[PDB]
């Protein structure tokens, strides 16, 4: 069947506002993760997170940021870097029935949901609401306010799944391309930070606490002090494309999409089972018989999530463990954002030869001892890389990735 | 390519809690619009509802519903009598690889984001908030909730696309047979019913008002003296199976997916196109060698939206204009829930060789010139039916069902 490759990238995170900037970090094993005074205001026991640092005011016409949330924003701007690095000009993708956008995001956006809400509770009532709460607190808001703006014609929707959302936006596309629907599918997602998601998460359990004094070492995948994640919030953006399509105009291809794998776990609502996540890898690697030079690990710093997926990995390749870096230690865990923020690392690792380190581990867990985990920048050259991305209620989504010759 | 088609079906809307009370319903012409206290009491203009008239206590084991949300408990029941009606039982669809769950809302939980917000602001915090507020207010509950308690092991995710949200989950769940990845696939969703919710819709003039009196006439699709949508709630879910996988254990085919449209307007954030409803029914024509019989469209009782809408329609059709009628006129707008309800509403009336009539219309409106709206239930041999979803930020998604040879 039709292949599918990725054609341009494009990306808004705690370490980089494009992907010169995101580079520069992950050879540098540079932290994005900062202290954060409306977290410690806000009651929660985590003041730490990975912010965007841009002001993001006159980016984006006034009429078409006004329907517009965080996650939408960040998304829309990695969507007109993606644009630009695949070189597509207007007549190009625009109202195009071939071309068409998946991209989600976690939840929404927490934040305008609150605001409707308090607003509506207020003396002024709806006139306080006013009327661009929906476009922003809906969850296809990251889809909506892309699609439109840009002229798409093709297909036009949101997936959700909590932390593999954008991963499954990704495996999506892939499979409009397969199925001949589409020529080009951009496909991605973002995430919005605040205190109104975030302290949901806390009360939890699941943000780290403890690190509070030392914001850049809180988030620290495989160390035994780990402590939970560090959220954080973010876009990011891909630029799926049919290989001859990508071809006949000369387009410069990251890599071919060689595996995609999707499954669920039937077991526990907020932690992985790790079955889930072995069938998942496997489906991803069917038919590819190139070894996996790079994985790039869900590892969001977790007790017990970093352990089941290490064993997961064990499981899959055995003797053949490759190497393995968790850049969450120094991104944070952009949630809805993180699976296609984290297919552009891996992109850029696999693109520029290298592979990034698994910062901040002081000790390594015992039960990661035998496994190549990088802890300090490598240059190498990539063939194959893989990314792993694990989601609440159990949803599990697996990205292969392969240069072209 | 594989075929595929609905096995099962299950459903909990402002009309039925179950496919016997919505026929009923249907037949009868009868109105789920009710007086909503609690709307009036948060400050709305519109005071009127398509509730779901359930008493949900003990229907879900404590630990499991613990984790839910509304939307999620409405698509849980749904799914319940789905796989009840599909003859499907443990050994059959449990930890089997083979088999996945596609289903989404529009917004998540705006109630449990508000509450967690809330909460947190009170003297308690986070300990106010708990450590389920996540699973409930993610845009992913519907599919995460199910997924796992039902243990599934397949495909796991959501589609979120506004008013379009579960009509793209089942066309998602199609192609996943299509592609040979799955043999059964839940697709469907849920949409709760509260304030937090409504107020946002209300604060942009979308929402009737001026039927608070007499609610079950709110409703009032095509009517020249509609003045916007009646909210609702509820779910449902169908059982998308491989065609020789279902005729193969002999179970009940209510009809295959012969034809699954999705495009997108990239014009405006919130009003149609009609150029995007255009091509998406087209889309999903193409290749069916039968006339549609009956139309379900998307009649959400607005000025403009009724009028676009029928305009598509004249484009499409043209003179050889098939039976119409808005079942939003007695239902309610459920939102993300209202594409599988509305595939439900038409797999019945195929099933029941019947038209369900489009209620309140006193006055037809100029646009609907010539065209075929039913305006009383009609007993008729349908053998195909086609039925329109849109949302904001102009995703279209549009089936098409006929009976199996
Ligand atoms: C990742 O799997 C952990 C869960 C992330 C879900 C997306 C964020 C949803 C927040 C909704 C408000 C609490
Ligand atoms: C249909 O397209 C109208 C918009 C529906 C959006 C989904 C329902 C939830 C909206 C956001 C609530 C916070
Ligand atoms: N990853
Ligand atoms: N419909």
């Amino acid at each position: 069947m039709k292949r599918a490759v990725i054609t341009g990238l494009g990306i808004v995170s705690s370490i980089g506002n494009n992907q010169q900037e995101v580079l520069a970090s992950l050879r540098e094993g540079r932290s994005g993760i900062t202290f954060s005074q409306e977290l410690k205001d806000s009651g929660m026991r985590s003041h730490v997170w990975g912010n965007v640092k841009l002001d993001t005011t006159g980016l984006i016409d006034r009429k078409v940021v006004r329907f517009m949330s965080d996650a939408s924003i960040y998304a829309f701007l990695s969507m007109e870097q993606a644009i630009a690095d695949a070189g597509l000009s207007p007549e190009a993708y625009q109202n195009n029935p071939r071309v068409g956008l998946i991209a989600g995001s976690g939840g929404g956006s927490p934040r305008f949901q609150v605001f409707g809400a308090d607003a509506m509770r207020g003396p002024r009532g709806l006139k306080a609401v006013g009327p661009y709460v929906v476009t922003k607190a809906m969850a296809s808001g990251v889809s909506a306010c892309l699609a439109t703006p840009f002229k798409i014609h093709g297909v036009n929707y949101s997936i959700s799944s909590a932390c593999a959302t954008s991963a499954h936006c990704i495996g999506n596309a892939v499979e409009q391309i397969q199925l001949g629907k589409q020529d080009i599918v951009f496909a991605g997602g973002g995430e919005e930070l605040c205190w109104e998601m975030a302290c949901e998460f806390d009360a939890m359990g699941a943000l780290s606490t403890k690190y509070n004094d030392t914001p850049e070492k809180a988030s620290r995948t495989y160390d035994a002090h780990r402590d939970g994640f560090v959220i954080a919030g973010g876009g990011g953006m891909v630029v799926v494309e049919e290989l001859e399509h990508a071809l006949a105009r000369g387009a410069h291809i990251y890599a071919e999409i060689v595996g995609y794998g999707a499954t669920s776990d039937g077991a526990d609502m907020v932690a992985p089972s790790g079955e889930g996540a072995v069938r998942c890898m496997k489906m991803a690697m069917h038919g590819v018989d190139t070894p996996i030079d790079y994985l790039n690990s869900q590892g969001t710093s977790t007790p017990v999530g970093d352990v089941k997926e290490l064993a997961a990995i064990r499981e899959v390749f055995g003797d053949k463990s490759p190497a393995i870096s968790a850049t969450k230690a120094m991104t944070g865990h952009s949630l809805g954002a993180a699976g296609v923020q984290e297919a552009i690392y891996s992109l850029l690792m696999l693109e520029h030869g290298f592979i990034a380190p698994s910062i901040n581990i002081e000790e390594l867990d015992e039960q990661a001892a035998g496994l190549n985990i990088v802890t300090e920048t490598t240059d190498r050259e990539l063939t194959t890389v893989m990314s792993n991305s694990f989601g609440f209620g159990g949803t599990n989504a697996t990205l292969v990735m392969r240069k072209l010759k």
